[PDB]
């Protein structure tokens, strides 16, 4: 399992999951579920950013938690809006807004609906991506055109099938049933 992550994702990218794992206290070897979840989740990031004008995403996650505080400080403090109370995963200085980004392997309204309430936020947006291409935002405002969503969607699933081709795909979908 290690492995595989290791060889799927950029080194980048799992340099930035090893290092927010044992911020938290966890092993990358031994939860390597985890891992790859972590993973998947910087990458989806990247690309949702990637996605806009050159200006117009700033990248919270993946950052150093102290500095991504100071990051949030500074919008709000200039653009008037309201400071969250959880680190969201991107700023829209297009719509005004925070974003946070979520990829789960049980259902977008299942999972939209546990992140709402526990940020309680009338202008923090939210956006769910599953691993079976199926997508849900707040006021279904998805904020990116077809084609950017489109391709997180299928990136999503080719690691969906990765995983399944070594039979790794159950323990991981089962994992995050076993969290909640
Ligand atoms: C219960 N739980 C397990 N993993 C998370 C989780 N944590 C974070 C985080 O920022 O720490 C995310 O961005 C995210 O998408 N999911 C939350
Ligand atoms: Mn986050
Ligand atoms: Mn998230």
């Amino acid at each position: 399992m290690e492995d595989f992550v290791r060889q799927c994702f950029n080194p980048m990218i799992v340099e930035l999951a090893e290092k927010a794992m044992k911020e938290y206290g966890e092993d990358p070897k031994i939860e390597t579920n985890k891992f790859a979840a972590i993973c998947t989740h910087l990458e989806v990031c990247f690309m949702y950013s990637d996605g806009g004008s050159k200006h117009r995403f700033e990248i919270i996650e993946g950052r150093d938690r102290t500095m991504a505080w100071t990051v949030v400080n500074s919008i709000c403090n200039t653009t008037g809006v309201e400071k969250p109370k959880f680190l969201p995963d991107l700023y829209d200085y297009k719509e005004n807004r925070f974003i946070e980004i979520g990829v789960t392997r049980r259902e977008v309204h299942t999972y939209y609906l546990e992140k709402a309430n526990k940020i309680k936020s009338e202008e923090t947006h939210i956006h769910i991506f599953s691993f079976t291409g199926e997508e849900m935002a707040t006021k279904a405002d998805y904020t990116l055109d077809e084609e950017s969503r489109a391709r997180i969607k299928t990136r999503l699933f080719t690691i969906r099938q990765e995983m399944a081709s070594r039979g790794l795909w159950d323990s991981f979908r089962q994992s995050e049933r076993a969290a909640a």
